[PDB]
């Protein structure tokens, strides 16, 4: 579990979005594992707008941060699952380390701040959803 709380967005896998995220709904993105909703509170969150490949993530599994290289986002392969059928997920970014079903929603960040969030793994693998390109989250 996890959120990004960038102004008045709140930023969240959408296989874990909520009656209140649904209800609020701004954008979403099956393809991403995305979904953003409106919040009547500020989010103090400071979104990366750069092309960093290394950074550090929240593991809830280990209840421990890690340093971690990442790929850029591209379009990976994702098994069928209580959310979604078999199929490409777009904007995903792949690292070693460890990651387990309960980790979707640890924010990856850089210096420049949050990268994305935790979306797939397993494996000795971690993958995050990029919110780098999402340029409107700011304004
Ligand atoms: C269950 C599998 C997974 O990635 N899922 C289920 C939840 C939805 C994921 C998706 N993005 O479509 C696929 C998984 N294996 O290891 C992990 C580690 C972190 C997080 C999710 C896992
Ligand atoms: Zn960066």
């Amino acid at each position: 579990s996890g959120a990004i709380y960038v102004g008045n967005y709140r930023v969240v896998n959408r296989h874990l979005a909520t009656h209140n995220d649904w209800a609020n709904l701004v954008w979403e993105d099956s393809s991403r594992d995305l979904l953003v909703s409106s919040t009547t509170a500020q989010g103090c969150d400071t979104i990366a707008r750069c092309d960093c490949q290394t950074g550090v993530y929240y593991c809830s599994s280990r209840r421990k941060h890690y340093p971690v290289s990442f790929s850029k986002p591209s379009l990976i392969f994702v098994e069928a699952s209580e959310y979604y059928p078999a199929r490409y997920q777009s904007h995903l970014m792949l690292a070693v380390g460890h990651s387990e079903p309960g980790d979707c929603g640890g924010i990856l960040r850089c210096q420049h701040g949050v990268v994305g969030i935790v979306s797939t793994g397993g494996n000795g693998l971690v993958g995050f959803a990029d919110v780098r390109d999402l340029l409107w989250l700011d304004e």
